[PDB]
């Protein structure tokens, strides 16, 4: 059987605005267009909010799921992208901060489930893009950063274990993401995340392997193959993302399709998500995007360059072509 | 005949301090150690200085070459790494700024020659790491950045042509480097540099292809092969650098050796440089280096992790292994 | 004595081409006139160099709209600043020439609004603290050495601007601004030294009380500086502003010591300059204070509104001036 | 009246364990004593929480070295600040407890130096302007709302510190600091409001003239505030500093209006606080002014040296105090 191919909503946005009724229409029109190219599911980033609004968020996303269902999209699956934040930091040295971070992550597990989702992924250990500094604002890197991170990882392990026990009841697999040093202080490599997981009893807490992050920071195809086989053995290879090194066009890139996908397809039968970060205001600065935007039909004025749908269609075509070569 | 393998001094420093007599001893001891691993040449970054000191710089680097010769290193070849700066910007809209940038680049061509070098490479078009901003300090990215860059490239083309005519007299090939969007606004891709070069008559002005930059921003092996063949046809493939995506250990990485080197070895017979950026103060922040430092014997205290020489030795071993596979 | 007020109570951009905003501008003027204000300081937002003729048309149309709304007698001064691009202190002649053309455009806009006084940081680009090529800051003695070259570069450009401004009947009032906002000129002593190399007396000084108090040399030295500027025919404008740039009626502005030497020699307008906590200034001026809420733009609250503060500003200014005369 | 001077003329770190630096410290004290200074304000550089006992030993050894060099009678006050980590205003109890332990350590260090006055920004972390999780700045009304929670968090911690400081005979003088340097408390009115929720009168105020002038409500309101603090037994310390933090003898410090209400109720030391253009302050205070060069550290030049400025500072302070009394 041919695998399910999903696409990330980072082609359009970092905020689903589940309460904005006019925006829901835009979400549904994108999904219907994308489905015609063969996409069977979508990754929804869950924008962070205030802790007093957890119940209201759950209600809004429940209403978004119901609206998608009422539009004929019952069979469409959703995965979520969720990140720890400077405030909602489970690796904090302060117990109350960690507990507040756990409640934040439990809320996001609830939203994932309300969307019918069975996969919640992202940088849920160390806050995304929050490179640590001294009290006098001096950066902390290399050896000093690695010593600092040991304490953060020790702080977070029991919190992630508790979140795993909770997510298991909810039937949501937790897929922690190794992300490149260019974007976040850690975990950057699959070796660093594997080391973190040794202190988390719950197998509900596993990994997402994203090809862009693996190529930018990983240890090569031989070591990678051993890590893939280990994760599948442990029952911790929860999700897989295909994304080029520049995070843009998937069909013109140095993504090592054969070397990356061959070991994964042997042991993983879940969905493969196309994760393309469009040059939208949320990413131009954080990802240093010098490339032109894949203009979004109806939002952006048309131009002579490829549009968001052009790129999405070529992305699924290349992914299927390359998957077919491995079979 | 087996190709010459060079290594970059970015393993140790961004400043050769040609006038510091005690530092020369350190430079020579590194070179002698590295030669034992099989390295036949070295890339020396040329740190920028004040325009009033051009003549003094030429004299100092001439004295450095003579000191290397007096230490038995006559046969050791040097290439240089040189970058345009915010001040010394040949893409400026202001004629005097461009002329002052040309004199800066001519000085660096002179230093290259005084070091016996026949290759000067680097980000010599747009100032390295100087992402443009509005007068009100707002960043400029994506489509807007690409429109901005057309004017900068038009400003720089006649200046680079004049520098090529000068370098040809000096017997120094100029190798402009496509560098990842993570580090600089442009040129990021080999397609962008090829477009720039269409407006430069002088073939003395060509390219360096660095595998780390090609993988991070390039268009994949099929388009890359066409670009390699085009450059060699034009007589503009002046230099080649092997560097992993994370810029660290060359032997444990996703560098696509076969796909990257196969088209190059067919048409290029120059030196292949190992370019490893050690986690030294000059790079920890600019390259966001979360990895531990390859400690430098005698400078840094020893530790249990790999040292600078360990990494250098493994780098040449892997490069030769992979080159042998292509033959 | 005519008392004016800055539009920095509301904005940094007069949006002269925006027909809806013109009504807002007129509304604010009519309200502030009832408090006794006889003129207004309009900041001139910078733009693209291809649009100078259109800018002139837009501001001319704004002046004519004010006139048609019964505001013929309302006077206008302008606030203009050099920018990183439009820098007359640049080492590069074409950059200085482009800076000169920008400032000449702004002189034409001032004149088109009936203005006789264009003021601001027109020598060194406002808030552009210089850095090395490696983005390291330059301060103190190293900065002062760096500024000698910048000042030398700008002197001839300001003189040419002066000659042009004299023709258009617009006085140029260069502003010493605190070190907290800009690298220089920060003190009246630095500006005086700069002006020694400028022939055109059309290029003078604006004295802002907030900047004088923050960086100045005290009341004894200040008196002597004020007397000197009047002898040089270079005291072109005066602004009253408290140290925190907010409420003028509850501040440490040294009214007596600041106004006494000035009122002996100066009979131009005195401008109230209050920087409200609007988005253009909250970060740049580090404003921890609550906004003086703008009626019909901001929702009301228990704290003072923009008009409350503006009314108290003119009342205290009048009171203190009366104590001197 | 005893006149003290801050070591911010030279440093932010007394390096008490550094035997070579101790000689430098003693050298500076002996030189400044000849001008009439009877005491010194020592900033206490923060460190790691595992080193509190060693810090206490180092500063105790420094005090004993001064004593052995004939400086038994030299008095010392300390300058201490909360930090992003050691924040008593944190929402997290363990963070507040760790902040409390840091401040208690610093009370022990003050006492070990013979100090009776520990002062500074010990409520909200100095210069740590709060941001959203996306690194967006928080200013004005939104910041003031944010500070209500921070202040509420800190009140009980400062009260416990007060109880501890009373035992050790060290008065705690919290400092209103300008909005240019820190998010709060910026004004004496904000600090007064904070102190309403603190039971311990050992926790009081330092009034710094530079901060009062930059952010304060003027001489009429200030008099009333000074009278109130004296009635509350909370005016623990006074510092004289010009607005630009440099030369005290050529500035807009309003000597009469600032000192008159204070001298009626306060008879503690008056500290000259000059922040020299040293690397610790050039960027943080945006110092465009030339350094007051430090003899034997900096090469000489034609401009005033650190001692020249310090001598003129005490002379003007004495002169102005004499004008009042
Ligand atoms: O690499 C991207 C990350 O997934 C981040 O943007 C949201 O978690
Ligand atoms: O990618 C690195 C560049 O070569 C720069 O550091 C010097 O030019
Ligand atoms: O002191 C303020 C300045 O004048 C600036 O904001 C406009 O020029
Ligand atoms: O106003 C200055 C502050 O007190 C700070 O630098 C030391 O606490
Ligand atoms: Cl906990
Ligand atoms: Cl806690
Ligand atoms: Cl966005
Ligand atoms: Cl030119
Ligand atoms: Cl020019
Ligand atoms: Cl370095
Ligand atoms: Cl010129
Ligand atoms: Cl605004
Ligand atoms: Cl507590
Ligand atoms: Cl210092
Ligand atoms: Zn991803
Ligand atoms: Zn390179
Ligand atoms: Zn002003
Ligand atoms: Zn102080």
């Amino acid at each position: 059987a041919t695998s399910d191919i999903y696409i990330s909503f980072f082609m359009f946005t970092t905020n689903l605005q589940p309460d904005n009724l006019d925006y829901r229409r835009i979400v549904v029109a994108h999904i219907k267009k994308l489905q015609r190219f063969g996409y069977s599911g979508f990754e929804f980033p869950i924008a962070p909010g205030l802790p007093e609004n957890y119940a209201q968020d759950l209600e809004n996303y429940t209403n978004l799921r119901h609206y998608l269902d009422s539009e004929g999209l019952e069979n469409v699956k959703i995965s979520t992208n969720v990140g720890a934040t400077r405030t909602f930091d489970p690796s904090s040295n302060y117990p109350e901060q960690r507990q507040e971070a756990l409640e934040y992550l439990k809320s996001r597990v609830d939203i994932t489930a309300a969307l019918g989702g069975e996969i919640m992924m992202g940088p849920i250990v160390i806050p995304y893009g929050v490179f640590p500094t001294t009290d006098f604002n001096e950066p902390i890197w290399s050896d000093e950063l690695q010593e600092h991170l040991k304490v953060r990882y020790a702080n977070a392990q029991p919190i992630l274990d508790k979140l795993g026990e909770y997510a298991e009841i909810k039937k949501v697999k937790l897929a922690i993401e190794p992300i490149t040093h260019w974007e976040t202080p850690g975990p950057n490599k699959l070796s660093q995340l594997i080391e973190f997981l040794k202190g988390v009893k719950s197998k509900q807490v596993g990994v997402v392997i994203d090809s862009a992050h693996e190529i930018l920071d990983g240890e090569g195809p031989e070591i990678f193959k051993t890590q893939v086989e280990y994760l599948a053995q442990q029952g911790r290879l929860h999700y897989v993302q295909v994304s080029p090194p520049d995070r843009g066009a998937l069909h013109t890139s140095w993504l090592p399709w054969k070397s990356f996908l061959t070991p994964i397809v042997k042991v993983y039968d879940g969905p493969i998500a196309v994760e393309i970060f469009n040059a939208i205001p949320a990413f131009t600065n954080s990802l240093r995007l010098t490339r032109r935007k894949f203009w979004i039909p109806d939002e952006d004025p048309p131009n002579q360059y490829p549009n968001a749908y052009d790129i999405a269609d070529e992305a699924i075509k290349v992914t299927r072509k390359e998957l077919k070569k491995i079979g």
